[PDB]
């Protein structure tokens, strides 16, 4: 099976703010000025998680202002993410709106853009529908068709399972998914889809995604990324993963800081020299348990950004769901927690 | 993708034996005595593999006078689990008609049920069997359409895959199968049914079995169990599993006695209080790896339950295959086993 | 789900050369007077990657010279492997030309011969290519329909993935693919179509693969074998693989040499004795990890066999797709390779 696009391989897939709460194109304009090793293989200026939601507008804006401007010099490609949601008509028609906006070719951008990266898609039907925006916003502009590359975060247990079939459902004529050219994990939001939760609130490490992303990424030639790693500090960590990652065929990796960026463009390299195996540093060395009333004083305040919230609101759902359903509970719960931070859990949205 | 019953989580899935070789109603009356964190979340009287065979026609009365009397006092909610399995037009049958017996609303159990489990299903087909099944009894006792909730054990090759396009056959109009609720794995006899072997016969942990477990709940609005942890004694190893499930996004697991109820009520919960994190008790330290004679012995003195039973019939099948159809090794296998022991290992049904 | 074939087990899967660069048929003449424990339950004259491709119209041959002479002997089931591939019309078309001309009944092979082991394939219209060929055969030459057992390598993503609808595919009365017999995994070349890579070079574990191969095989009435395990002296890494294997329900795997089917023969047989658990030998102890110039000097050298080669090809691969397309980094790869290093590398077809 057969890679379609001009990047066989992807090393660095590195996210950046589109407007800032100044020049709320700031983050764009330096990350655009990267060059070498500090330059990401695929760059995303990201309207979606990296960017508050009311700053969204504007970030569009923005990302036809910076590319306009500085796409003409970027090293790498350029693949702006679009908002999306398997679950949300309307996110998903704002999705398409930005990227119609975006593409416009009288902006200047457009030609600099690659394609687009959609978050949190579903079921292959749902896939079918970014796709057919891509279709009609190429048709809209006089692009070609095909030639905006989707990309796709799989952060729901539907869109692990949907790279399955997708050889096959690929090849039908009535869609242009051809178009594919990425498929990175996003192992933050697939963790609350899933529902899971570790004690740290550390995301757990899904070597089973990981597998079955290259895998679908091998089988359907497309290339597989992994997702953020979010402890920028932990540079040991993060090439201990893209290391595991590599034994995968997971070749790339999100990036979150320039130094990740050059972490991750060196990493997948061989090594310079030859190697022999035989048979405040403290921080780096620490990781903190959570109790009941931490999450709830840590919740109630954050009233952590979106993503640490719904990651905690898994063990406090559990707590109220148990709650809402264990009258006979009610005491030992209380017995255990205090009545304060039993009546205050249940307080959280 | 959304759940359909009144329980978003589950935390335990408690089963007990329904009719004991006194009172063999025993087990029940007392397990619906349980309040508080000895509770289960769920709680299964256990028509199947805790029951002797001999004593299921029994069980299923006993279920009925049970809930009768005791049902409505019961805090969590009740899912009795049948008799059930792919391979076998009998046992489908069977269960079907203890279902029938059971829901019966003449007879005071129906109102405190919520739903059935079914044991041994196979591919997505032999579900709709299943689920074909509890249609008929709901019908025939005026009952609701779907109100009888189904659960499986996952628990062979094939219905490990049949979660895979579960949302979409559950949505045809010539099922009932949003009536689906838990997918609960059930270790024992998936071991089995994989042919795997462990040199202690403890059982393998299948990690991934457990994450097709997770996904597939996730994906098709279900909630994922985990299945029973037979070293009742080895409360550390119990909460370790939970705690490793919990990573997976499967959060309930099954509990074999009140203790356990009471660990795996507690475990999901967040702790009391914060921690911080740094880089005859001998029989709980000591597994024995039994000999092809001890097994045997073992399997001889046999005719342990059921299932210690169909476990060692792995190793001693494999046996008697290579013994059946390798003479070139008969001499070989003789001078490293004895002579008797080989034509007694033959000798084991 | 049940098994077709005569073996309801298979603990070893043995490969031979079938024509060296003498007498050519040397490696068959012998392995076919193995007996005993040093015998495989299934033995692979191996026409594709043991043999160099120019000896294997020889190789074919010799299969019907060698097992016409001295097959009625060998005391296990006789498979050869045919060439395969799909991505490959030709080789395809070779495959089965090779194994019209072996099955002739006038040649005295095609009555010791038991199936065929068809390498390389892809997703399930793959297989049913292969079945075509294997039911032509057998009319072509007054066999039996379904007398000859297909066995496959699953060494890509997609051939992975076949192994979930195969129960079904299975029974359509288009294809004779009851004759499936063995499902076997081939870590190295999967490795390769997976784009994976490893520091030392040395196969990654694959556990997914292997659970999903003992799961494919349970559902599809099959019987799972694990590959290759090249580092023949390291007699415990062979047998911890084993039993890794015994834990997923995979009991059988490829041996190399005749201790490594010595080894394999018994590993999956219950111990002896009882045993209690409680909670230049040197190179053995040593892995190199090889620099970009190692690697380097080595590939263009060999211009180690194959799968060394191709191999080593990914992480030259994503050298020269980096360099071809990121000429920002033209500079720093120099400053960390030497200039001299950089343009060779780039030259390595
Ligand atoms: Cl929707
Ligand atoms: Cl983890
Ligand atoms: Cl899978
Ligand atoms: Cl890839
Ligand atoms: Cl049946
Ligand atoms: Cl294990
Ligand atoms: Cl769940
Ligand atoms: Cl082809
Ligand atoms: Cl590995
Ligand atoms: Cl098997
Ligand atoms: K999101
Ligand atoms: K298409
Ligand atoms: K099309
Ligand atoms: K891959
Ligand atoms: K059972
Ligand atoms: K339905
Ligand atoms: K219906
Ligand atoms: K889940
Ligand atoms: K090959
Ligand atoms: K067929
Ligand atoms: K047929
Ligand atoms: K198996
Ligand atoms: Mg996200
Ligand atoms: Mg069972
Ligand atoms: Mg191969």
């Amino acid at each position: 099976t057969e890679r379609r696009h001009d990047r066989e391989f992807v090393r660095t897939f590195f996210t950046s703010p589109t407007a800032v709460e100044d020049d709320s194109a700031k983050m764009l304009r330096r990350a655009a000025g990267l060059r070498g090793m500090q330059a990401p293989d695929v760059w995303v200026p990201d309207n979606e998680d990296a960017t508050a939601p009311s700053m969204r507008d504007e970030g569009a804006e923005n990302i036809v202002e910076v590319i306009s401007e500085q796409g003409a010099e970027f090293p790498g490609e350029i693949h702006p993410r679009m908002v999306w949601h398997r679950d949300s008509p309307e996110t998903r028609y704002q999705g398409f709106q930005h990227m119609l906006d975006i593409t416009d070719p009288e902006r200047g951008a457009v030609e600099h853009i690659h394609g687009f990266v959609i978050p949190e898609v579903g079921g292959i039907d749902d896939w079918k529908k970014a796709d057919e925006f891509f279709t009609i916003v190429e048709h809209e502009h006089g692009l070609d068709e095909g030639s905006l590359a989707m990309s796709v975060i799989i952060e729901s247990g539907e869109a692990e399972l949907a790279m399955g079939d997708l050889r096959d459902e690929m090849g039908k004529p009535t869609n242009n998914l051809e178009r594919l050219f990425l498929l990175v994990d996003g192992e933050v939001d697939y963790t609350k889809d899933m529902r899971a939760m570790t004690p740290t609130g550390e995301l757990p490490a899904w070597p089973e995604l990981r597998h079955n992303t290259s895998r679908g990424a091998s089988a359907a030639g497309c290339v597989a990324v992994d997702g953020p790693y979010d402890d920028i500090r932990d540079v040991e960590g993060y090439r201990e993963r893209m290391t595991d990652n590599q034994a995968k065929g997971m070749l790339g990796i999100w990036s979150l800081t320039p130094g990740q960026v050059v972490e991750a463009n060196t990493s997948p390299l061989p090594p310079k020299t030859g190697s022999w195996l035989l048979d405040e540093e403290l921080l780096g060395l620490t990781s903190y348990v959570p109790s009941m009333d931490d999450i709830v004083d840590s919740m109630e305040e954050f009233e952590w950004d979106e993503a640490t919230y719904q990651a905690a609101m898994t063990p406090i759902s559990l707590f109220q769901d148990v709650y809402e359903n264990r009258p006979d509970q009610h005491e030992e719960l209380e017995e255990r927690y205090g009545a304060g931070v039993v009546e205050r859990a249940m307080e959280v949205g």
